[PDB]
């Protein structure tokens, strides 16, 4: 489980979004594992805009922070699950470390802000759903 929070916006793993989230759609997108909804509140995190290849991301299996190097976004085979049939994820970024289900939602951050959300894993491998493009989520 895990959420971004920025401005009027929540941004989730779409195969984890709640009847609320639904209820309030901005946008979603299957392809890349992600839902966007609106909320009352405002929110204070800073989304990265850059091209970073390192930082830090949160692993609940553990409740432990760990330091990653991850692959430029890009399309990747994901296999099927009770969320998706089997196809390729958009915007997927690949790091060697520790995940487990469970795990989706854990922000990645670099010096700039947040990166993106833990969204696949298996193998001593983790993957991370980007949201550095979604330049709206600001304005
Ligand atoms: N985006 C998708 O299609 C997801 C949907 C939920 C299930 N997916 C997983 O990767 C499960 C999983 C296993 C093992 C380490 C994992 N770390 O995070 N998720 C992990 C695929
Ligand atoms: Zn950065």
């Amino acid at each position: 489980s895990g959420a971004i929070y920025v401005g009027n916006y929540r941004v989730v793993n779409r195969h984890l979004a709640t009847h609320n989230d639904w209820a309030n759609l901005v946008w979603e997108d299957s392809s890349r594992d992600l839902l966007v909804s609106s909320t009352t509140a405002q929110g204070c995190d800073t989304i990265a805009r850059c091209d970073c290849q390192t930082g830090v991301y949160y692993c609940s299996s553990r409740r432990k922070h760990y330091p990653v190097s991850f692959s430029k976004p890009s399309l990747i085979f994901v296999e099927a699950s009770e969320y998706y049939p089997a196809r390729y994820q958009s915007h997927l970024m690949l790091a060697v470390g520790h995940s487990e289900p469970g795990d989706c939602g854990g922000i990645l951050r670099c010096q700039h802000g947040v990166v993106g959300i833990v969204s696949t894993g298996g193998n001593g491998l983790v993957g991370f759903a980007d949201v550095r493009d979604l330049l709206w989520l600001d304005e």
